[PDB]
């Protein structure tokens, strides 16, 4: 579907109904459907993400397997072992397709240029506090579909939007 010469930006996220999508340095609610949902959408292309989503990957998966994994940073001596460091957004946009996978700060930056969203809403009450970590707030260019509630193995509650614009 896309031009290879092209340059899609696409932010996936998932979030509490509020619009809180970390807090304390971690998500607060754990959901192995969306975990695979981020893994099936992410695979095979370049991953964007800020220094503190870095940081709070599981080990086990850092760098994440199966894509290019981009970190952005303005520490020049980061260490992020199987990963690349850039001090900018403009280098790390050189893919034909590129997820930015978080966190709040990352998002706001890439927003603009992003014309593909997917978002996983978690049915959780988790009113925003000070210092957490939120969704960008989409635009009216924006359209796409809201897909059904289910529940997780767990009795989580969640339903996936695909948001879109030209
Ligand atoms: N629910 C989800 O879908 C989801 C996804 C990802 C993350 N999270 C959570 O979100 C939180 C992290 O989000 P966050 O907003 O605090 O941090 P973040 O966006 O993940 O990372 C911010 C860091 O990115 C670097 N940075 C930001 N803007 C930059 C720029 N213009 N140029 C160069 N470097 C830049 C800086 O790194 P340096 O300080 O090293 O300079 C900054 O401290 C965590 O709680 C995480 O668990 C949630
Ligand atoms: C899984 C949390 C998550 N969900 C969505 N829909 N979008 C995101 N951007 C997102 O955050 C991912 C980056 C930070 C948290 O990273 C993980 C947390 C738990 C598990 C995993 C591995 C998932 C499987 C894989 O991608 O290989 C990452």
């Amino acid at each position: 579907l896309v031009p290879r010469g092209s340059h899609m930006v696409g932010l996936i996220w998932a979030q509490a109904t509020s619009g809180v999508i970390g807090r304390g340095g971690d998500i607060p609610w754990r959901l192995p459907e969306d975990q695979a949902h981020f893994r099936e959408i992410t695979m095979g292309h370049t991953i964007v993400m800020g220094r503190r989503t870095w940081d709070s990957l599981p080990a086990k998966v850092r760098p994440l397997p199966g894509r290019r994994n981009v970190v952005l940073s303005r520490q020049a001596d980061f260490m992020a072992s199987g990963a690349e460091v850039v001090g900018s957004l403009e280098e790390a946009l050189t893919s034909p397709e590129t997820w930015v996978i978080g966190g709040g700060q990352v998002y706001a930056l890439a927003l603009p240029y992003a014309t593909r969203c997917e978002v996983t809403e978690v049915d959780i009450g988790l009113p925003r506090e000070a210092g957490d970590a939120l969704a960008p707030v989409l635009d009216e260019t924006w359209r796409g579909e809201t897909g059904e509630w289910r529940f997780s193995r767990s009795g989580l509650r969640y339903r996936l939007y695909s948001y879109h614009r030209s």
